[PDB]
């Protein structure tokens, strides 16, 4: 039941590809579609964007790409705009299972006047409006990919991921779960756990839902699924429900299968890391163990992975 993927040589790199535009001169990619991928309730616009590279810039599971929005510098006349990074979202044979498409997942950054909730365009997010606004045909100036925080440790197929997101920090994770679950990659049969919690505002912000569904019907051996709605579920506190109250929930497990050799992965705002450490040390140290020490030992084993902003 698993979908044919194209073309099999993008599994034959031994490295991943870095850094292969840079700034200095990017690669020109044509958008293939845009669409939104929350309701009307969600509290900002998120979009999906799919970008055909033609296979010129391929990338791995847990990369960035970046994109130059056009324009000049607003704080260097004359030049071009900074680089923004996106998680990738898609599988390294992105949406269309051929290799030339990669995914972007974007929140769409808006200003609204903090007193009169009055909107205000010139203080909108340059390149977040400017890639949800985009339309098929139109061009991209893409860099990268750049990015090894996030790849996905594959020696051991049996291996278990625990992946903690925040609103488009799913980015990632959507890859991850395609190439264990969705696509057939000959040379990757994930036999482990995947546990995916994901934190959102409501049920309409959801961003992909429909699919981490599906692979729970159909893995439920495999897949794990919990969600922190924050704005429709509170905390055992009464607070607002955020990914680290869920793991609070499973913390025990979680812990024990950190010691049996779990990789824990991190994405989205940085904002959600102190709750989470906080969870953690707790669980530590009500077994009698320093958080500390164990935090530093489950980085030597290379099983902490976090990318936050
Ligand atoms: C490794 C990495 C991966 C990333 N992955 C993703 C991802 O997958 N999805 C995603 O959505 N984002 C992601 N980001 C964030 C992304 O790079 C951008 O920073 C984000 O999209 C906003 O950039 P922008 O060009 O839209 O906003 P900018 O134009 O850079 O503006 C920044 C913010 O300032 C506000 N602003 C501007 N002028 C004013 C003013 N005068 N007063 C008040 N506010 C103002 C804007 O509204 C905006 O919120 C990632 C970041 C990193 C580092
Ligand atoms: N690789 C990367 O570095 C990477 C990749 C993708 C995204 N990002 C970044 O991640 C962020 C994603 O935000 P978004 O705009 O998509 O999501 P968002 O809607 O702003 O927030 C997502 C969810 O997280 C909750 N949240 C807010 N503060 C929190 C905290 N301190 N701890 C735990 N949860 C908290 C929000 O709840 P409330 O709103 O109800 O408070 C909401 O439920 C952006 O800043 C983006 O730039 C980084
Ligand atoms: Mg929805």
């Amino acid at each position: 039941s698993k979908v044919s993927v194209a073309p099999l040589h993008l599994e034959s790199a031994k490295e991943p590809p870095l850094n292969t535009y840079k700034p200095k001169e990017p690669f020109t990619a044509t958008i293939v579609s845009v669409e939104s991928l929350v309701g009307p309730k969600a509290p900002g616009e998120t979009c999906h964007i799919v970008i055909d590279h033609g296979g010129n810039v391929p990338y791995w599971e847990g990369q960035s790409y970046g994109v130059i929005p056009p324009g000049e510098n607003p704080k260097k006349p004359g030049a071009p705009q900074n680089v923004r990074l996106y998680s990738i979202a898609s599988t390294r044979y992105g949406d269309n299972f051929d290799g030339r498409t990669g995914s972007l997942c974007v929140r769409r950054a808006v200003y609204y006047d903090p007193e009169t909730g009055k909107e205000d365009p010139s203080k909108n997010g340059v390149c977040s409006n400017f890639l949800c606004n985009s339309k098929p045909g139109d061009k991209i100036q893409l860099t990268g990919p750049s990015g090894k925080i996030m790849l996905l440790p594959e020696e051991d197929p049996n291996a278990t991921h625990i992946m903690i997101a925040t609103g488009t920090g799913v980015a990632p994770f959507r890859g991850y779960l395609r190439r264990m679950f969705m696509e057939d990659v000959p040379n990757y049969r994930f036999g482990g756990l995947a546990w995916l919690f994901l934190g959102v505002a409501n049920s309409d912000s959801l961003l992909y839902d429909e699919e981490f569904t599906s692979y729970l019907k159909q893995y439920p051996d495999n897949f794990r699924y919990d969600k922190a709605l924050s704005r429709e579920q509170k905390n055992r506190s009464g607070g607002k429900m955020y990914v680290q109250d869920k793991i609070e929930e499973y913390s025990d497990e979680i812990f024990k299968l950190l010691d049996g050799g779990a990789h824990i992965y991190f994405c989205g705002l940085k904002g959600m890391m102190p709750g989470i450490q906080d969870t953690l040390k707790k669980v530590a140290e009500r077994r009698g163990e320093s958080w500390d020490q164990k935090l530093a030992q489950l980085k030597k084993n290379k099983q902490w992975h976090v990318e936050v902003s």
